């Protein structure tokens, strides 16, 4: 019924902060909009019922300052406090804080948070899940190279030797034979240190062209825990996806129920609470897990498009204790979606451009969805990430969806600035791309990338 939160922060910024504007205004929640002095102009800070005013651009001093987020609550007198994606979302600490002053996390709990974040433990709770995953040495890496050789040997090459503090392609080293797996280990292991400030490193098999899927779930920690379909998002360009869709091509309905309910067992093996992503390479018909993100993803609309589920209203809902209002049996997967990024960045150089917008028109029409915050004269700054927005095209089939968002990108105008717009028409003419099924190094290769 009405047993929601009365005003929760929203300790983000961009489409992210708009989009959970608009899921509390529909549940009816007061929203406070907590910013950055050089964010006095977001979208989502105009429409707020209650603003605030952290810091300084730089994220150290707004977004990534727990205080002035965690004060910004006592003032309000808010209840919650959503992170949204990327900054302290999966930041345990802050979430550990949240709760000891006495604020709601919408996220699962800090333990789980600290779990996840650890690949080791990650994978071994999986594990232990049944939950599939790459094969390697189910364990921190020794330091005693015979076992290493053996763990190799068995596991085979090529391999990776991965840390366990994540990064983000940073901290990885493929080996493909006993020569240079001492050297790997070491020079892994110091740009852990370096980097993440924990050296601990495992080993695992390197997949050489799988696909990256992904499965979308959703747990209210009551012991309901449910899947919503998978979501392919092979299309990178440097570890940056440019290009997500669901469902998958090529996985079927069976394959599907196969990885969801066992994705789904593993959440509430690990009470898991609230939205969750599992990461999946996927070659040769086979999932393996490479990760699991703690939270809501840059991605979800699609997902929300072939499900008719809305993401951020249930977390909001697990949040207030409501349990799930959905069961797997009315999850039901239609048509197709895809999502393109929008980024205000260079072709070239790949390189952000920050600037100003003189003129904009957003593309509308039957199965088209505009996820941004930027408007006319409204000014890209410099200090954060260059997504400006994300362009998502639906289609009672692939084919359709691809249709649209062609046109879709053409009817689109962003004036006073670069951005990635042409590059999204040159995917969306890409024949392989038309057909499907396109590995992790598909966009690299065909950029004429080395
Ligand atoms: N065992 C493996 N075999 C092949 N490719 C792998 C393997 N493990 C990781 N990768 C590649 O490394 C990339 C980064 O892996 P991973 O998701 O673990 O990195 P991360 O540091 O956690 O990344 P991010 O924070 O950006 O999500 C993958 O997208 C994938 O391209």
């Amino acid at each position: 019924g009405s047993h929601m939160l009365d005003k929760i922060v929203i300790a983000n910024r961009g489409e992210i902060a708009l989009r959970i504007l608009r899921a509390c205004k529909e549940l009816g929640i007061k929203t406070v909009a907590v910013h950055s002095s050089a964010d006095r102009d977001l979208k989502h800070v105009l429409l707020a019922d209650e603003t605030v005013c952290i810091g300084p651009a730089p994220s150290v001093k707004s977004y990534l300052n727990i205080p002035a987020i965690i004060s910004a609550a006592e003032i309000t007198g808010a209840v919650a406090i959503h992170p949204g994606y990327g900054f302290l979302s999966e930041n345990a600490n802050f979430a550990e804080q949240v709760e000891r002053s006495g604020f709601i996390f919408i996220g699962p709990k800090a333990e789980t948070i600290r779990l996840m974040g650890d690949k080791v433990s990650a994978i071994a709770a999986m594990k232990k899940a049944g939950v599939p995953c790459v094969p390697g040495s189910d364990g921190p890496l020794g330091d005693d190279m015979d076992k290493n050789r053996a763990i190799a040997k068995r596991i085979g090459y090529p391999v990776i030797i991965k840390a366990s503090g994540g990064g983000g392609g940073r901290g990885m080293r493929v080996v493909r034979g006993d020569a240079e797996l001492a050297q790997s280990i070491s020079m892994t292991r110091a740009e852990a240190k370096a980097a993440f400030s924990n050296d601990m490193v495992y080993m695992e098999k390197y997949l050489e062209n799988p696909r990256h899927v992904e499965i979308q779930v959703l747990a209210d920690g009551q012991g309901n825990a449910i899947y919503l379909a998978e979501r392919d998002c092979s299309m990178q360009r440097r570890h940056q996806k440019v290009v997500e869709e669901a469902p998958a091509p090529g996985i079927t309905p069976e394959l599907r129920r196969y990885i969801g309910e066992r994705c789904a067992k593993a959440c509430v093996d690990i009470g898991y609470r609230g939205a969750g992503t599992f990461e999946f390479l996927f070659e040769n018909g086979e999932f393996y897990f490479i990760k699991m993100n703690t939270r809501i993803q840059v991605e979800h609309p699609v997902t929300e498009m072939i499900t008719g589920v809305d993401l951020i209203k249930e977390q909001l809902r697990i949040a207030a204790g409501q349990p799930l209002s959905i069961k797997q049996e009315e999850v039901h997967v239609r048509g197709h979606a895809v999502e393109c990024r929008i980024n205000a960045e260079d072709p070239n150089t790949f390189l952000p451009s920050p600037g100003k917008i003189t003129r904009f028109h957003a593309p509308g029409g039957f199965g088209v969805r505009w996820e941004s915050h930027i408007y006319a004269g409204y000014t890209v700054p410099p200090y954060y990430d260059s997504m400006i927005g994300k362009l998502i095209c639906y289609g009672e089939n692939r084919d359709v969806a691809i249709a649209r968002m062609k046109n879709a990108l053409q009817e689109l105008i962003i004036d006073g600035i670069k951005t990635n717009v042409d590059l999204q028409i040159r995917i969306m003419n890409d024949e392989n791309f038309q057909h499907g099924g396109t590995n992790i190094h598909y966009l690299e290769k065909k950029l004429g990338l080395q």
